[PDB]
């Protein structure tokens, strides 16, 4: 029971909201407006509220402590948030000092504002990089100040930033005032996730891909003890089908650290009665690349010399959309095969057109152009924060926020 916006009262308060408009950017412009769209409903929310303000701050890329105006300037956001919001924004080129401070002191009734990337200064992070490359550590008296003048910039605080929140920084554990509350995405974001992590409906299904096992350790040890069943698919599943079958998987990923551990994890899953769903099959590659030669195999075939899988086949996602049948509660973590590749794309897009259709029936499904809004119950905005969540770590950034 953490404090949230819907119970803040904002009338003629200024709110220093931290939003996380870290946006992908292409030399340098916006490639993707989703985590601006994602804030819209907290901003909005405060000005609907009788707001005097909304002082917005964020990140954008890793500037480490550099201000790099030319290359990672919030600038483009300001004017694709007055789209989204049919309403000016004001951009300050500094996010703290006497400028900015005075700015926010008291502006006409409704502003908002948008400030310049937070990492320009090294005390957001804590720690940074200098002009050279070399590492720098932050002061604590230049921390305890940039703090303050962010906590000057508004009344009250609100933190809509999940894909931040399992950064300690600043501007997410650092800001001093009275009321601290999550707005309505890390609202969202926190009770589907601890809905299905601590409550969940039944059966409860982890679906668990991506590349290296090493990394997903934890996770899937965490998801072991939640969930109900488990698909693990994508390129970690080579390692696994190596060691527990002896399969021949050609130039796939291979994870030596994760072999190690595999046998511990199907323990585990053994010990609490997690029934796993590995896949069967696989389309082949003959390289790492788009348009490689493409072939099909089993387990049973091996996947022949030089050759690499890249998506599972059609047995596996039978197996896979057998599991997402009986699911009421799943959560999917990374993809099962190269997806961004067309012919490496099946066995993810099948997967989601079973999940869509989960949805429809009442599943509650989480996935951590497209309208993707109304298909699935929540596609979470941040990665790391939600891996991090996953674990079974607490966030800082959530940590952080008041009771009530
Ligand atoms: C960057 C990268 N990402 C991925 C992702 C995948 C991948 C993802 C899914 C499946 Br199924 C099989 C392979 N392979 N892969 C490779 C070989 C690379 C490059 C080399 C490496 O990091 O091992």
């Amino acid at each position: 029971n953490k404090l949230t916006l819907d119970k803040l009262d904002v009338k003629g308060k200024r709110v220093v909201m931290r939003v996380d408009f870290n946006v992908p950017m292409k030399n340098n412009q916006i490639t993707n407006n989703q985590r601006i769209k994602a804030a819209v409903p907290s901003i909005k929310f405060c000005l609907d509220n009788g707001a005097k303000s909304v002082v917005l701050m964020s990140h954008l890329g890793r500037p480490d402590g550099v201000p790099m105006p030319d290359k990672y300037s919030l600038e483009p956001v300001a004017v694709e948030l007055k789209s989204l919001l049919g309403k000016d924004v004001l951009f300050l080129k500094d996010c703290v000092g006497p400028e900015v401070e005075k700015a926010c002191a008291n502006p006409a009734a409704g502003s908002v504002i948008l400030l310049e990337n937070l990492r320009f200064h090294v005390e957001e992070e804590g720690k940074g990089k200098d002009a050279s490359g070399n590492k720098v550590k932050a002061e604590p008296a230049k921390i305890e100040a940039f703090r303050a003048s962010l906590s000057k910039l508004g009344d009250v605080y609100v933190n809509d930033a999940f894909g931040t929140a399992h950064r300690a920084h600043s501007s997410m554990v650092g800001v001093n005032l009275p009321q601290k509350a999550g707005g309505f995405l890390m609202k969202k974001e926190l009770n589907y996730f601890a809905k299905a992590l601590e409550s969940p409906e039944r059966p409860f299904l982890a679906i668990l891909g991506g590349a290296k096992v090493a990394d997903k350790i934890q996770l899937i040890n965490n998801m072991l003890d939640k969930v109900n069943e488990m698909i693990i698919g994508g390129g970690m599943a080579f390692t696994f089908l190596k060691v527990l079958n002896n399969m021949e998987i050609g130039t796939s990923l291979f994870d030596e650290e994760g072999a190690k551990i595999v046998k511990d994890l199907m323990s585990k899953a053994e010990k609490n009665g997690v029934k796993i769903t590995l896949p069967v099959d696989f389309v082949t590659a003959d390289k790492f690349d788009e348009n490689a030669k493409t072939g099909q195999a089993t387990v049973a075939s091996g996947i022949p010399a030089g050759w690499m899988g890249l998506d599972c086949g059609p047995e596996s996602s039978k197996k896979y959309a057998e599991a997402v049948t009986r699911a009421k509660q799943i959560v999917w973590n990374g993809p099962v095969g190269v997806f961004e590749w067309e012919a490496f794309a099946r066995g993810t897009k099948a997967l989601m057109d079973e999940v869509v259709k989960a949805t429809s029936r009442g599943c509650i499904t989480i996935i951590g152009k497209w309208n993707t809004e109304d298909k699935v119950s929540h596609v979470s905005t941040g990665g790391g924060a939600s891996l991090e969540l996953l674990e079974g770590k607490v966030l800082p950034g959530v940590d952080a926020l008041s009771n009530i």
